[PDB]
């Protein structure tokens, strides 16, 4: 067996031979298209892993993502969040 999940939280150089757990804004606009060009929500959603829910939030601000792409400045804004119930 092997194990080690201690992880490290230091700021480091801007650069690193590793990749980074965040995920690039352009990533989520390659399905937003599939939705668009005929693909389900739930079809996509489910592709790489997510819940419908979450799926949405994208497409909504899908507007600025689609230039979001050319460029980011931090993600430091939640996408969705609780609102409507359904009894």
């Amino acid at each position: 067996g092997s194990s080690g999940s201690s992880g490290m939280n230091i700021r480091m150089g801007t650069k690193g031979k590793r990749p980074l757990r965040s995920l690039t804004p352009r990533d989520k606009i390659h399905a937003i298209q599939r939705i668009h060009d005929g693909e389900s929500k739930a079809s996509v959603a489910r592709d790489i892993g997510v819940p419908e829910s979450t799926l949405r939030g994208w497409c909504k601000n899908e507007d600025k993502l689609r230039f979001m792409s050319r460029q980011s400045a931090t993600d430091n804004l939640c996408a969705d969040a609780l609102g409507d119930k359904m009894d």
